[PDB]
C-alpha cells in the first residue's frame, strides 16, 4: 500500500526518532508555548512520481516510505518553522530538512498555525484580564459573570508578518451552535509577541462603534453614552436547538447487499468488479485518491482536494476581514466522526483514520471514511423500442462511494468521490453545519440577512480547489477544447434557400496559459485531456473534465492578499506535473497570506502542455447570502459543486454494455421468467450502532 | 375536494369520444387508418381548468370548475382542410361541444402544421418500399443485401418554408432486439407527401453516400453503368453497436431498497401525499409531464410546474442531419411515453401507475407503468453538525427524497422526467437524456459535424433542450421578481485608514418590466433570483422562492432562421412573464411542421408588461451540447447529462422546516448514542416479500 497514511506504529516511531535527534526541550505541542520546541504535524511524505509508478507498473521496489514532520522551532534567537523528512519506514534512520530547498529560505515563525494551546492563552488573557474590566457593559448586555466564548478569524492582521486576530464573543450554549449568538462585542488581540505575557488589545468593536481598549468601552457606558439592549442567553428553536421536538415516525427507506457486498476495503486499497484505488486524507488538504483504475488500466493518479476558502462582508469588523484558508487549520486535522445512518447508509463499511496531530502520541478518529454502494434509483442506461422491434434494454445506475466530511468550527463539508460504472468519476463537495453569524445592529442590508432575533447571517462565498492529475492512456497528455458553431450556408439541393449549419470546432491548446480559463470568462463547452493513442474508431482517447461550479466572485486582484488563493480566480486550469509543484495552497497561507508560502498563479509560466504529463486544477464554489432555511443549519440540497471526469472516446464502446447486472428481454419473452431477467429471480442482517464519540 | 388535474381516464376518453362520433357528420374515419382525405379525431384528453375557477373551488370551497376535454380534429374532407380544437362538455356525461380554435389562434390552423398520421407513415413506406426502391433493386442488390430488410425514420421540419411537408427520411438496417438508428445505409430520400392523395407523392431528391441524384432511377442507371463507387456495409455483427444484451452473467445482486416499516407517502388517483407533500402529476399528451397544486405542509408553493417543449438541432454532412430540428411536442413527450422496467427505471419496490389516452385511435388505451413514485435515501446528509467544541453533541438528518418519474421515448432517445421533493422545502426538476444516438453514415470530412463511433457509423452533433413553466404562487398570487448578488466596494480599513480592503456586499435589484428578468442564453444571470411576495417572514424578508438552474445549454440556434420562432424559448435561460389563461404553452403540437409559421411564438410574452405584484409564471430553459463518441454506444448514459432547476426556498420560512423532522438524529456526547431512547438509528436492528416482475408489453 504506496500510498496508505501513516499507521498509529509509524507515527509512533517517527515521533520517538523526533524525540531522539533533537535533545530534549523538546515540548509537547498540546501544552506549547510561543518560544518552546515542538512537533506540529507529522503525516505521510507522498512518494515521488517516477519511482512510485516504476514500482506499481514494472516490479521496482517500493520508494522510501517517509514522514514529514512540521517543526516549531521558537526556543532559540531566530525562531523559525521547519519542514523535516523522516528516515525509511518501518524503522526511521535519516532526517532531512527539506525547508529551503522548498521555500528558498526559513519560513518565518508568524506564518506558523496557531496552536490549542495559543487559543487558550488568548482566551485566558481576555476572560481573566481584559473581559472584567467591561463587567458593567456585560452585565446589562451579556448576563455576565463564564457564559461566553471566542471564534477566532481569518487571516491575522494586513500586513504580511502581523498575527493580530479578530475574535467575536458569543454566548456559550450548549448542546447546539454557539455560532447563532454573537453578542456585539469584537476583540482584535495582537498575539504576534513569543512571550504571551506582552500581548495586548489592539481594537474593540461594539455596537457600530470602535474603541482602543475595554476600559474605554466601560467607560463610555458608565457614562451613559452606550445603549445597551438586554440579549437573551435563552430561547426555543432552529436558533437554540438542533433536536427536532417530533417524536420518531416510521423509518426511512433502508438499502441492503442482498447477495453480499460487491465491493472490498483493504487497508486503503478499494476494489470492485470495476474499480480499484486508493483513499486517504492529507492532514491539511484533505481527501485524496490515488491510483485510480477502471478495469485494470490508469485513469487518474491522483485526485486530491488542495483548499478550501470562505470569503465573508459583514458590518462588524471580524466579519468584514474575514477570509478563512482552511488548509491552514486542515480539512484532514479536523475531520470528524461519521454518524452511521446519517452521514453514510446505514450498511457502509466504515473506516478509521490515525493521526499525529499536536500531540506527542497517534490518535484515531473513529469513522472517519465510509465507503459503499448506492443504489441511485435511476437508470444508467435504458431503451424501450415499440418501433420495428419489440425489445427493452437498460441497466439501474448503482455507484461506489468514498466519503469523509471536515468540521471546521462550524461548517461541515462533506467531501464525496462517486465512482460510476460508466467509467466516469464524480467529485462533489456540500457544505452543510452552522452559518458565521454576526449581531444584528445598524444598516445591515449590505451585508446579509437578519436570519434569527439579533442574528445577521453574513453574505459569504465558498470555494474549493481540486488536483486532478489524469494520466489518459499513460502520462503524455494533450488538452483538446471542443465546442459548436453555426455557419449560414446554402442549402445544397435548393440553393436559393439558407440554413444555419451546425458544426463542431476543434482546437488544441499547447501552452498553460492557453488552458488557463478565469472565473467569469467562457470556457469550452467540451474540454478534456487525450493521449495520442486513438480508440478503435480513430479519437484521441480522452478524458472530459465537466464541472459544477456556481462560482461567485472571486476576491479582486488588487487585494493585498489575494495571492494567498490565487487558485480562486480560476475556473479550471492546466499545467505541466512538477514533484517541485505537488499542492497549489499550504498550511502556511492562512496566517500570512500576504507573503504566500505557495501562490498557485506560479504553476502556470507559458510552459508547453502538448505531450507531457499534466495536472488539471478545477475550482468550485458559490456565493451564499443566508436565510432563514439556514436555521439550525445550511442544508446539502442545491450546494453541491465540483466536477465529473467522463470518458470521451477513450474506450470503443460504453463499457458498462458488459455490466454483470444489465437487463434485456425482447417482446416475444416470458419477461417474467428468471433465466430472462435476473429481476423475476427471487432479512438484512444490521450491525449494532456504535458512534465515534468526542474529544 | 376534487381531483381536479387527473388526466381523462378510459371510460371519461370513451365518453368523448362517443359524444363526438355522433355530432360530426358520418364519415368520420378511424385516424389509425385515416387518409389526408378523411376527417378523423387525432387526439382526446383533459382540458385543463381555468386558473380563477380551480383556485376557488380549492381554497374558497367553490364549486368545482366543469370538467372538460379538447379534442383535435383532422377536417380532410372539404373544399378548404383545416384543424380543429374542440372542447367538449362536462364530464362523466357530455353534453356540449364547442370550436375554440379561432379563438385562440386568430383564424384556423392551416391543414398542413397537423402531425403526420401513423398511417400517413405507412403509406410513405408504400411510396418507397413498393414504387421507388424497386426502381433501383440493382444497386440495393449490390450494396445492401436487398431482396424489406430494411427501415425509414423521418426528420426534422418538413421543408423549407411554411407550407411546405417534404421530409428526409433516412434508410437503416432493420436490425432486430436492438437499434437500427445505428446503421444507416447511406441512401436518404426526400419524399413530398404534401398531397392530399398519396398517388400524387413524389420523391424530390435523392443522396447515397454522399452524392446527390434526382431519382432512384437516375441513380439505378449510373449504378449498372459502372459509374459509382459503392461502399458495402454489413448488415450485422457483433459489440454494442449490434447488441444490447450483454454477453455477461449475472453477479451478485445489486443494493435493494425498502421501507423498514411500511410506505411514507400515499398515491391515490393522480394524487401523491407525504407528510411534507401534497401535489397531484400527469401528462399532457403533447407537452408531457405535469405538476399541480404542490403543497409543502399545507401551503401551496406552485400552482403548476410542467414540460413545455423538448428540441434536438443537428449538424452532418447528409441532407437529412443536416437540416433537422426535432420539435419533440409535435410527436408528443405524453404520447410516446414508456412503460418503467420494475427494477431498472425505478427502484424495484417503487409505486407505479397506468395512463391512459385516446390518441390516433376511436377506443382508449392505456400504458401500463406510466409513472412510478417512491422515497429514495440519497446516501447523503440533508444537513448535520458534529462538535467537539466547547459543546460535545451531533445533530444531523440524512436526506430521504420524493420522486415522480416518467420517460418519453421518441424514437430513438429516451428522456427521463424527474421531479423531486425535498424535505427541506426544495423542488428539484431533472431531466436526462439516454438510449440511442441518431446517426449518418460514415463518408466524407466528418471532423466537423461528429466523431466516429462504429463501423460506417457518424454520430451526429447536436443541442437538447427542454422548456419548463414553473407557475409559482409563492404565498399567493401576487409575486414579485427579485435579483440579489455580490459586488466587492474598494475602501478604506475603519480602523487603520492607510491600509485597503475589498468589501464584500449584497446587491438587491427588483425587476420590474417582463424585459428586466428575461435572460438569454449566454448572457449573466443574477446568482440569487427569485420570485417573493411582499409579505415577510418572521425576521422582516421578502418571502421568496429562488430558481436554481442546472444547464449547459449549447449556442441556440441563430435567429436569422426563418424557422427560429418555433422554438423561441431556446434563447432564453430563464424568463418571467404575466401569467394569462391565453398564454397556456410556450409551445404548440403543430410548431413541429410549421416552425416558419409558428401557432404559439413564446418571444411573445414578454410584452412590456408589470411582473410587479402580479400573478407571475417563470419559463426555465435547460439544455446542452452533444457531440456523440464511444461511450454512446449502445446507448447514451445519464450520468452528467441531469438539466433542470432547483425551487429553493429563500426567507419563505422563518426557520429551515427539517428542524420539525421525524427522521432527525441528535444526541449529548453525554448519552449512549447506542440506546433506543435517544437515537431511532439503534432501534433498527424486517425485509418485504418482494412483488413477482412483472412487465408493462409492447405496441
Ligand atoms: C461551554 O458550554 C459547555 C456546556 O456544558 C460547558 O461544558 C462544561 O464545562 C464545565 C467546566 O468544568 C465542566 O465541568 C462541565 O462538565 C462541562 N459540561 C459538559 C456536559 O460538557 C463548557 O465548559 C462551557 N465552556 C466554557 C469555557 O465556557
Ligand atoms: C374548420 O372545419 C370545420 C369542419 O368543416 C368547420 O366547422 C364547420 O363549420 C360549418 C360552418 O361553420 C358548420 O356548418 C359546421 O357545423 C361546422 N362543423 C363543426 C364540427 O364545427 C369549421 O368551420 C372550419 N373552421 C374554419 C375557421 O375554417
Ligand atoms: C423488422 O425487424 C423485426 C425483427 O425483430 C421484425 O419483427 C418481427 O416481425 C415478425 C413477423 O414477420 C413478427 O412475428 C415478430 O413478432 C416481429 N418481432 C418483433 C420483436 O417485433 C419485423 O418483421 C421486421 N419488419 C420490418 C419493417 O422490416
Ligand atoms: C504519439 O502519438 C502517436 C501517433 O501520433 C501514437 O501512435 C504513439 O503511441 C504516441 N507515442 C508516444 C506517446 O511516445
Ligand atoms: C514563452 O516562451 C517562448 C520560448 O519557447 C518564447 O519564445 C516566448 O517569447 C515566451 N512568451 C512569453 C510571453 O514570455
Ligand atoms: C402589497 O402590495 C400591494 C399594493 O401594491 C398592497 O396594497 C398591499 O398592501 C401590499 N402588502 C404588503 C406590503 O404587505
Ligand atoms: C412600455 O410601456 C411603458 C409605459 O409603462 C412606456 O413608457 C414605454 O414607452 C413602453 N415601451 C415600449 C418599448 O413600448
Ligand atoms: O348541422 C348542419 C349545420 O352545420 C353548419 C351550419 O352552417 C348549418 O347551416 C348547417 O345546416
Ligand atoms: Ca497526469
Ligand atoms: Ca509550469
Ligand atoms: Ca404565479
Ligand atoms: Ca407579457
Ligand atoms: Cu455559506
Ligand atoms: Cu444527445
Amino acid at each position: 500500500q504506496l500510498f496508505a497514511d501513516l499507521s498509529r506504529e509509524e507515527l509512533t516511531a517517527v515521533m520517538r526518532f523526533l524525540t531522539q535527534r533533537l535533545g530534549p526541550g523538546l515540548v509537547d505541542a498540546a501544552q506549547a508555548r510561543p518560544s518552546d520546541n515542538c512537533v506540529f504535524s507529522v503525516e505521510l511524505q507522498l512518494p515521488p512520481k517516477a519511482a512510485a509508478l516504476a514500482h506499481l507498473d514494472r516490479g521496482s521496489p517500493p520508494p522510501a516510505r517517509e514522514a514529514l514532520a512540521i517543526v516549531f522551532f521558537g526556543r532559540q534567537p531566530q525562531p523559525n518553522v521547519s519542514e523535516l523528512v523522516v528516515g525509511p519506514l518501518p524503522h526511521p534512520s535519516y532526517m532531512r530538512d527539506v525547508t529551503v530547498e522548498r521555500h528558498g529560505g526559513p519560513l518565518p515563525y508568524h506564518r506558523r498555525p496557531v496552536l490549542f494551546q495559543e487559543y487558550l492563552d488568548i482566551d485566558q488573557m481576555i476572560f481573566n484580564r481584559e473581559l472584567p474590566q467591561a463587567s458593567g457593559l456585560l452585565h446589562h448586555c451579556c448576563f455576565y459573570k463564564r457564559n461566553l466564548v471566542t471564534m477566532t478569524t481569518a487571516p491575522r492582521g494586513l500586513q504580511s508578518g502581523d498575527r493580530a486576530t479578530w475574535f467575536g464573543l458569543y454566548y456559550n450554549i450548549s448542546g447546539a451552535g454557539f455560532f447563532l449568538h454573537h453578542v456585539g462585542l469584537e476583540l482584535l488581540v495582537n498575539h504576534k509577541a513569543l512571550d504571551p505575557a506582552r500581548w495586548t488589545i489592539q481594537k474593540v468593536f461594539y455596537q457600530g462603534r470602535y474603541y482602543d481598549s475595554l476600559a474605554q468601552l466601560e467607560a463610555q457606558f458608565e457614562a451613559g453614552l452606550v445603549n445597551v439592549v438586554l440579549i437573551p442567553d435563552n430561547g426555543t428553536g432552529g436558533s437554540w436547538s438542533l433536536k427536532s421536538p417530533v417524536p420518531p415516525g416510521p423509518a426511512p427507506p433502508l438499502q441492503f447487499y442482498p447477495q453480499g457486498p460487491r465491493f472490498s476495503v483493504q487497508g486503503s486499497r478499494v476494489a470492485s468488479s470495476l474499480w480499484t484505488f486508493s483513499f486517504g486524507l492529507g492532514a491539511f488538504s484533505g481527501p485524496r485518491i490515488f491510483d485510480v483504475r477502471f478495469q485494470g488500466e490508469r485513469l487518474v493518479y491522483e485526485i486530491s482536494l488542495q483548499e478550501a476558502l470562505a470569503i465573508y462582508g459583514g458590518n462588524s469588523p471580524a466579519a468584514m476581514t474575514t477570509r478563512y484558508v482552511d488548509g491552514g487549520f486542515g480539512m484532514g486535522k479536523y475531520t470528524t466522526p461519521l454518524t452511521r445512518g446519517v452521514d453514510c447508509p446505514y450498511l457502509a463499511t466504515y473506516v478509521d483514520w490515525h493521526f499525529l496531530l499536536e500531540s506527542q502520541a497517534p490518535k484515531t478518529i473513529r469513522d472517519a471514511f465510509c465507503v459503499f454502494e448506492q443504489n441511485q434509483g435511476l437508470p444508467l442506461r435504458r431503451h424501450h423500442s415499440d418501433l420495428y422491434s419489440h425489445y427493452f434494454g437498460g441497466l439501474a445506475e448503482t455507484v461506489l462511494v468514498v466519503r469523509s466530511m471536515s468540521t471546521l468550527l462550524n461548517y461541515d463539508y462533506v467531501w464525496d468521490t462517486v465512482f460510476h460504472p460508466s467509467g466516469a468519476i464524480e467529485i462533489r463537495f456540500y457544505a452543510t453545519g452552522y452559518i458565521s453569524s454576526a449581531f444584528l445592529f445598524g444598516a445591515t442590508g449590505k451585508y446579509g440577512n437578519q436570519v434569527s432575533e439579533h442574528t445577521l447571517g453574513t453574505v459569504h462565498t465558498h470555494s474549493a480547489h481540486f488536483k486532478v492529475d489524469l494520466d489518459v492512456a499513460g502520462l503524455e497528455n494533450w488538452v483538446w477544447a471542443e465546442d459548436m458553431v453555426f455557419v449560414p450556408m446554402a442549402v445544397p439541393w435548393s440553393p436559393e434557400h439558407q440554413l444555419q449549419r451546425l458544426q463542431v470546432t476543434r482546437k488544441l491548446l499547447e501552452m498553460e496559459e492557453q488552458a488557463a480559463f478565469l472565473v467569469g470568462s467562457a470556457t469550452p463547452r467540451y474540454l478534456y485531456l487525450a493521449s495520442n493513442h486513438s480508440n478503435k474508431w480513430g479519437h484521441p482517447r480522452g478524458y472530459r473534465i465537466q464541472m459544477l461550479s456556481f462560482a461567485g466572485e472571486p476576491l479582486p486582484q488588487n487585494s493585498s492578499m489575494a495571492r494567498g488563493f490565487s487558485w480562486e480566480r480560476y475556473q479550471l486550469a492546466v499545467t505541466q506535473r512538477k514533484e517541485e509543484e505537488p499542492s497549489s495552497s499550504s498550511v502556511f497561507n492562512q496566517n500570512d497570506p500576504w507573503a504566500p508560502t505557495v501562490d498557485f498563479s506560479d504553476f502556470i509560466n507559458n510552459e508547453t502542455i502538448a505531450g507531457k504529463d499534466l495536472v488539471a486544477w478545477v475550482t468550485a464554489g458559490f456565493l451564499h447570502i443566508p436565510h432563514a432555511e439556514d436555521i439550525p443549519n445550511t442544508v446539502t440540497v442545491g450546494n453541491g459543486v465540483g466536477f465529473f471526469l467522463r470518458p470521451y472516446n477513450f474506450f470503443d464502446e460504453d463499457p458498462s454494455f458488459y455490466s454483470a447486472d444489465s437487463i434485456y428481454f425482447r417482446g416475444d419473452q416470458d419477461a417474467g421468467a428468471c433465466e430472462v431477467n435476473p429481476l423475476a429471480c427471487l432479512a438484512p442482517d444490521l450491525p449494532a450502532f456504535s458512534h465515534g464519540g468526542f474529544s
